[PDB]
């Protein structure tokens, strides 16, 4: 059976008076983002930060990643990338699977074609992505104060900007943002964050990013699905370590009664994922990410 794409969550377009702050933003429209989980925020047109990593000096070992993995109990480890070499890479195996320019992919076919390599057992695909990846080691996306790089004039409306993720609250009453380097297939399964905590994810450029979400509400019975079907011997982990292989294709949890929404995620747009809103996706191709979890 071909994969069934679940309906589109909200997309948000404010004006340059709604932009003012995100969490005063944020707080009015969540009496409809959070009966989806996720939504997607499109800033301004006139709103473009200058991509600030230092691209001559971002080397990383990405991870590899086989989209089967639980499939096949029902060695492949790698070399030092720098954001460019990555990136031809990630464009060779792309064009090469689809035998066509990148940009010519739609978005609705690499959809479909994931889930089925997830679950086919007769064809073994690998790929590798770039996460673990703290802003304080290589470097934000945004342009920061920081003693360490200089800001131009232009730069300093986007570093001092509430939409930049650094200047986001991440301390509740009684932490740096993270970057994701993903290329097509790359993924990352169902899970909520530390603390029920907000996340907030900035696609800095790039292919889309394909998200699927599922509101607070269902938080329950998606939980209850994943331990009738998951395997026994992860069944009876904890959670946070469940988290890690908790990979499920969401016709799945939809034909269960879970509503589950999906977006894909273009460069420049802002994706935001409400309080133990669970949640997973894919990269369509070679892209850059940035995220953070703050607190209302
Ligand atoms: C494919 C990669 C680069 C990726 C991942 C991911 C994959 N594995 N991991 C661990 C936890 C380190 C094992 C993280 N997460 C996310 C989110 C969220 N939330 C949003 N985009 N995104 C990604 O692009
Ligand atoms: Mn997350």
């Amino acid at each position: 059976a071909e994969f069934v794409p679940p309906p589109e969550c909200p997309v948000f377009e404010p004006s340059w008076e709604e932009f003012t702050d995100p969490l005063s933003f944020i707080g009015r429209i969540r009496p409809l983002a959070e009966k989806t989980g996720i939504c997607k925020i499109r800033p301004p047109k006139d709103w473009q930060p200058p991509f600030a990593c230092e691209v001559k000096s971002f080397r990383f070992t990405p991870r590899v990643q086989r989209l089967n993995e639980l499939e096949a109990m029902t060695f492949e480890q790698v070399r030092e990338y720098t954001l460019q070499s990555f990136g031809e890479m990630a464009d060779n195996f792309k064009s090469d699977y689809f035998n066509m320019p990148v940009h010519m992919v739609p978005t609705e076919l690499v959809e479909k074609e994931f889930w089925r390599l997830v679950s086919s057992i007769e064809e073994d695909v690998i790929v590798e992505y770039g996460a673990d990846i703290s802003s304080k080691d290589f470097g934000s996306g945004f342009p920061v104060k920081d003693g360490r790089r200089k800001i131009l004039p232009e730069e300093e409306e986007y570093a001092l900007s509430g939409w930049n993720l650094n200047n986001m609250p991440v301390l509740e009453q009684s932490k740096v943002p993270w970057l994701y380097v993903g290329m097509c297939f790359s993924s990352f399964c169902w899970h909520i964050e530390d603390h029920w905590s907000y996340s907030i994810n900035y696609l800095h450029w790039g292919e889309p990013k394909t998200w699927y979400g599922v509101p607070s509400h269902a938080a329950e019975q998606l939980e209850e699905v994943m331990r009738e079907l998951a395997p026994e011997l992860f069944e009876s982990q904890p959670d946070l370590l469940h988290q890690l292989v908790t990979i499920m294709n969401p016709n799945v949890l939809m034909e269960h009664g879970v509503p589950v929404y999906r977006t894909n995620q273009c460069a420049g747009e802002f994706v935001v994922t409400f309080p133990r809103a669970y949640h997973s996706g894919f990269n369509q191709g070679y892209n850059f990410a940035e995220a953070v979890n703050f607190c209302t």
